[PDB]
């Protein structure tokens, strides 16, 4: 039962842009500051459920505020009073565009050069985040948008619904996560934009986590054609089980992708098929 037409006598809501497991996101006009913004509101249909309300206040509303061209900026948080009860929200940079989850669904895999470019920009966002002490912690296709003018925008950093499909082996065992955990999860995203499939699927979330821990990904070139062995090398280094065997920074990952984009050999160890 509905999201109001206005929040805090300031954000006039327009069209709905999207939804997830917790939120509905609306295009709005900020009447104070004269800005188009995206307002993430607790889903109307879940808003009275204690567990979702409390998760929204703890998680979504505590998205990190970072200032980088490839990071969706966070402007504000608040809570509206409705006759149904409190409706919490977070106000952020409006991206006119779609998520990688959307793109992979509607178009299937990207050309390898596009995929490289997109993930290379995503590396720049993560490296900025990491230099400001913030680990993303939920790198996944739904958290990366491409704009109408083809800019890459990463969102929802630093938060403690959603899928084991992208978690690092260390998150699968509830351990310490660092920059290399972000690298692995971006590795998963890269695999999916290249092949159309994530590295691991399963009947359950505990089944996919098991595969992250114990099972080698099928090399990208085996799952989809037109993908070089140099691309296998970079993807499978990012996807290494031991953090010490992965790219140690997002910058180091980007550098290998830049080599491959330029037709240079990557520094990652060779992977042999067939
Ligand atoms: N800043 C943004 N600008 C434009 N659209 C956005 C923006 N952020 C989110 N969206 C759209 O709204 C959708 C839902 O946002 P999500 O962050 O995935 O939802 P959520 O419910 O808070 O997250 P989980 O991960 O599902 S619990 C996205 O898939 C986009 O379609």
């Amino acid at each position: 039962m509905t999201t109001p037409s206005h929040l805090s006598d300031r954000y006039e809501l327009g069209e709905i842009l999207g939804f997830g497991g917790m939120s509905e996101v609306h295009l709005a006009r900020d009447l104070r500051d004269h800005r188009d913004v995206a307002v993430k509101v607790l889903r109307a249909d879940l808003a009275r459920d204690p567990s979702f309300y409390l998760r929204f206040r703890r998680e979504a509303q505590n998205a990190a505020a970072l200032n980088h061209p490839a990071i969706v900026a966070v402007y504000d948080t608040g809570e509206a009073e409705t006759p149904a009860g409190p409706l919490p929200y977070i106000v952020m940079e409006y991206v006119d565009g779609v998520t990688l989850r959307d793109i992979v669904h509607t178009e299937g895999p990207m050309t390898p050069k596009r995929a490289i470019e997109v993930i290379a920009d995503a590396c720049q966002a993560l490296n900025f985040s990491h230099q400001n002490g913030i680990i993303h912690r939920d790198v996944k296709p739904a958290n990366i948008m491409i704009s109408a003018t083809n800019a890459v925008k990463v969102m929802d950093f630093g938060i403690a619904i959603g899928t084991a499909q992208y978690l690092s082996p260390e998150q699968a065992r509830g351990d310490s996560v660092d920059a290399r955990s972000d690298v692995y999860s971006l590795g998963c995203v890269l695999y999916e934009v290249l092949t159309g499939e994530p590295p691991f699927t399963g009947d359950s979330p505990v089944s996919v986590a098991y595969q992250h821990v114990r099972e080698d990904p099928i090399p990208p070139s085996a799952r989809h054609e037109g993908l070089s062995a140099d691309l296998d090398a970079v993807v499978l280094k990012a996807l290494a089980k031991n953090p010490e065997n992965r790219y140690q920074t997002a910058a180091e990952m980007r550098a290998d992708l830049v080599r491959v984009h330029n037709g240079e050999p990557p520094e990652a160890p060779k992977v042999l098929t067939d």
